[PDB]
């Protein structure tokens, strides 16, 4: 919960949705499970999403949704919807190299005077070099997004996939 309008960081340049699908593991996030992963598949800039996690008891929580480009100008600005009852939430891909990492950002106003935001660092592998994670946090920080509440997702106590 923060003062002001939503930050509007620049998004990934020349974003190619065709190179984005498949499995991504959640490395760190602003807390909104362990072994957290997302699976994306192409529809037609549209993406089908299956998010899955393991709980402490070893049961699996899954949710399915769809991500739709918000507009025709910026293919890295999507909105995702999981349930009929839930309004779409931004899914902005701030940066990705499609083979190693992705930084995703989402912000929602609470009137024009306040906002809440979230971010996820994702990877193709279950870990990233500390230098990559730092560089990505630097993108958030330099766009006035607080990274200090970010937590490290448990990808250690997990099945080999």
């Amino acid at each position: 919960f923060h003062l002001g309008k939503c930050p509007n960081p620049p998004v990934q340049e020349n974003f190619d949705v065709n190179k984005y699908p498949g499995r991504w593991y959640e490395i760190e996030k602003i807390p909104t499970g362990r072994c957290i992963q997302a699976n994306y598949s192409l529809m037609e800039g549209k993406i089908k999403v299956l998010n899955q996690e393991l709980r402490a008891d070893g049961t699996v929580n899954q949710i399915e949704g769809e991500a739709t480009p918000v507009n025709l100008t910026e293919p890295a600005k999507l909105e995702v919807k999981f349930s009929w009852f839930m309004p779409s939430a931004p899914y902005h891909i701030l940066a990705t190299d499609y083979e190693n990492y992705a930084l995703v950002y989402s912000c929602t106003s609470i009137s024009q005077s306040f906002h809440v935001d979230f971010a996820w660092i994702l990877a193709r592998n279950v870990a990233l070099p500390p230098e990559t994670v730092d560089s990505l946090k630097n993108i958030l920080t330099s766009n006035n997004i607080d990274v200090k509440k970010m937590t490290v997702t448990d990808q250690v106590n997990c099945p080999k996939l």
